[PDB]
Formats: structure tokens, C-alpha cells, sequence
């Protein structure tokens, strides 16, 4: 657990996490405040499994509700009301057994953080801000999902509950609560939430205020066609959209350069994630994922809210992908421990570990075989990926000696020296 920031100061700690998302969207649906106490249950396991750092859900309390026409959801915390650590997901007690135990078997624990906005309109809160003091969004002109004079990012839904995030008075009301989970709840790092409500810049302000060394990770889940036609990023690729963001913020990137490939292109055009980019600079601030919360299925309640799901025929190959490859890995709940990937994926996390694999290794790809192969230059060992390949032996690519890691669906999965 080598913690150290990145050439270009970004806070990749090390570049050797390997992060296990704690939870799927319809947890406080499935398991009702008990969530917590299963996690401390688990901290053991976690921490065999190989995982470094977990993501948990977000801490502060969301008591919401929504329907309409049989498809409901609400108190997930994307639309919390309170820096209070009640109800849905369990008690401020058991968070901080849940935390205690976590990090007492080496996993450090992040936190997902939503800044962007607040159930707003939620009766019995704790935290009342006022209309015209300049404290939202829409106390300015609001013209559409633009910055405006009061929220310098874009706006969730209407508008009506994002904050003015750069209000001296809002900024550091999340500067206290962050460094309050940092030495009270044990956190080790942050997960941005929705990254395109509000400057970069700020992110950055709040990490070196609170957590300077501590990891973490932005989602910033917006395309080239979302921005407008004059803006240089209208016609720019998911990468580089990705990467300025990261550049500013200081902090890794949810690779939706690769998630859109793995979702739109062929398993050939998964070289061109932020992950497998030739640039060491840009690759190491890559957090690879298959699935999430949102773009995936969960268990329960209509699969969940899956987005931008993968196909089940390449969940397989998309692990065996991300695990073996650059950047930071990601490996969804209920891929691990519902939908038994879990054995898979721990062979996998294995393997990375011993080929000292990490956010800077470099990758190649090899141009004359179908589906992906790569050659990964681990730190300990070189290894040799070939997904949905006619390649017939790793000396065909690589010069070594070499040793079958992994062999899986029919030969679809194949990583080589040990
Ligand atoms: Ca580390
Ligand atoms: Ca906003």
C-alpha cells in the first residue's frame, strides 16, 4: 500500500488500489438499515478477497420518495437531506462499526459525496438554506442547463436543489463535513458525485483543504454531444473530456471512455478506454469499471436502474480486462458476491497482485488476432491477455517464457505467466 500522488499531482494513491463498490442500488430496499451491519459482517472477506479500498454508499440520510406508475425509489442518498448518518443504510453507530471494521482489516473506506444538490423541499431537516442569500442556484437567472452566476456546473433535473457550491458559506459547510468523515468516520477518500454539477477546481479545493492525501475519484458521465457546439469538447473524444477534467481536479476519472466502448464498440475497440492510452500520464488516472449502481442492474425492485448495462456474455471478459490491465479497477457488489463472479474475479485480483500490475504499466496491443490481446508489462511479471481470440500460444506475441494464469469460457479468457 504504497500512498503517494501521481508526476502530474494527482491523488491516485500509489496507483495500486484495487476498489470494490460496496453496494448496488436497492440496498435499502433489500436489506432495511441493516446495511451496514452486513458490511461489518463481510470486513473480513473483503479484505481476503484481495480488495484495498471499498466505496460506500452516501452517509448522509436520504428520506426521499418517487412514483408515479408502478417503478418507484428514493433514500439511496443522491438526494439526502442532512449531514445527519441516520436511517436507510443503518445508524451513525453501526457506520462507525461498519468503518472500524473495515479499516481494521486494511481497507480503506471512501466515501461517495454528493455537493451538487439537496432535497431541498424534505419537511424535518437539519440543514435550512435560505432563498435569496445567494446560497442556490436558482436565487440567479436560469436559462437552461448552463452554469449560471449561482452554480458554476451544470444542474440536476430542473435546478431547483442544486447549490451554489462556490458560496463561501456552502463551500465550507462540505469542507467541514469531509474532514468530519475523514477523523470521525474513518475516511480514506472521496467519490464525486455528478462532477459536471460543479467547477473541477473545486475538487481540488476541497481535498487539499481536507484529505490532500487521501484518494479520490470523479464520475463525470457527460459525451462530446452534451456540450455546446462552440466548446472544443463538442467535438473532442470521451477521453479527453475525462481527462481535462482530472488534469483540474487534481483526482482519478471513472473511465467512461472505456465503458463506452465496452458498451458501443467491439471487444477490439477496447484499447481505446483512458486505460490503454500509450500516455502514461493519461492512463494512470483511469478508474475502470464494468458496472455501477446506475449503468448496471441490481438485484430486487425492476433490476434496478442499469442505464448502460453490459451484456452478461461479456461480464467475464470485461473483469478479466480491467483487472489485468492499467488504470485503477473497480469491481462491482453483486458482480463479486450475488452473481457468483466472485471466484473469477478473485483469481483475477490474484494474478494483478502477482505481476505487480498498477495504474502506470504500460500496455500494447496486438493488431493480427481477433477479439483483444495485450501484452501488460506488470512491475514483477509480463503477462499476456487474449479475449475472444484465435491467438494460439503467448510466444506468438511475447518474447518469455510463459505459464496459463487464467483459461475461462471456452477459451474466451486466457492470461498468461502465472
Ligand atoms: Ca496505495
Ligand atoms: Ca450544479
Amino acid at each position: 500500500d504504497q500512498a503517494g500522488k501521481s508526476p502530474n499531482a494527482v491523488r491516485y494513491h500509489g496507483g495500486d488500489e484495487i476498489i470494490l463498490q460496496g453496494f448496488h442500488w436497492n440496498v435499502v430496499r433489500e436489506a432495511p438499515n441493516d446495511w451496514y451491519n452486513i458490511l461489518r459482517q463481510q470486513a473480513a472477506t473483503i479484505a481476503a478477497d484481495g480488495f484495498s479500498a471499498i466505496w460506500m454508499p452516501v452517509p448522509w440520510r436520504d428520506f426521499s420518495s418517487w412514483s408515479d406508475g408502478s417503478k418507484s425509489g428514493g433514500g439511496e442518498g443522491y438526494f439526502w437531506h442532512d449531514f445527519n448518518k441516520n436511517g436507510r443504510y443503518g445508524s451513525d453507530a453501526q457506520l462507525r462499526q461498519a468503518a472500524s471494521a473495515l479499516g481494521g482489516a486494511g481497507v480503506k473506506v471512501l466515501y461517495d459525496v454528493v455537493p451538487n444538490h439537496m432535497n431541498r423541499g424534505y419537511p424535518d431537516k437539519e440543514i435550512n438554506l435560505p432563498a435569496g442569500q445567494g446560497f442556490w442556484r436558482n436565487d440567479c437567472a436560469d436559462p437552461g442547463n448552463y452554469p449560471n452566476d449561482c452554480d458554476d456546473g451544470d444542474r440536476f433535473i430542473g435546478g431547483d436543489a442544486d447549490l451554489n457550491t462556490g458560496h463561501p458559506q456552502v463551500y465550507g459547510m462540505f469542507r467541514d463535513e469531509f474532514t468530519n468523515l475523514r477523523s470521525q468516520y474513518g475516511a480514506g477518500g472521496f467519490r464525486f458525485d455528478f462532477v459536471r454539477g460543479y467547477a473541477p477546481e473545486r475538487v481540488n479545493s476541497w481535498m487539499t483543504d481536507s484529505a490532500d492525501n487521501s484518494f479520490c475519484v470523479g464520475q463525470l458521465w457527460k459525451g462530446p454531444s452534451e456540450y455546446p457546439n462552440w466548446d472544443w469538447r463538442n467535438t473532442a473524444s470521451w477521453q479527453q473530456i475525462i481527462k481535462d477534467w482530472s488534469d483540474r481536479a487534481k483526482c482519478p476519472v471513472f473511465d467512461f471512455a472505456l465503458k463506452e466502448r465496452m458498451q458501443n464498440g467491439s471487444i477490439a475497440d477496447w484499447k481505446h478506454g483512458l486505460n490503454g492510452n500509450p500516455d502514461p500520464r493519461w492512463r494512470e488516472v483511469a478508474v475502470t469499471f464494468v458496472d455501477n449502481h446506475d449503468t448496471g442492474y441490481s438485484p430486487g425492485q425492476n433490476g434496478g436502474q442499469h442505464h448502460w448495462a453490459l451484456q452478461d456474455g461479456l461480464i467475464r471478459q470485461a473483469y478479466a480486462y480491467i483487472l489485468t490491465s492499467p488504470g485503477t479497477p473497480v469491481v462491482y457488489w453483486d458482480h463479486m458476491y450475488d452473481w457468483g463472479y466472485g471466484d473469477f474475479i478473485r483469481q483475477l485480483i490474484q494474478v494483478r497482485r502477482a505481476a505487480g500490475v498498477r495504474a502506470d504499466s504500460a500496455i500494447s496491443f496486438h493488431s493480427g488476432y481477433s477479439g483483444l490481446v495485450a501484452t501488460v508489462s506488470g512491475s514483477q511479471q509480463t503477462l499476456v491477455v487474449a479475449l475472444n481470440s484465435d491467438l494460439g500460444n503467448p510466444g506468438q506475441v511475447a518474447s518469455g517464457s510463459f505459464s496459463e494464469a487464467v483459461n475461462a469460457s471456452n477459451g474466451q479468457v486466457r492470461v498468461w505467466r502465472s
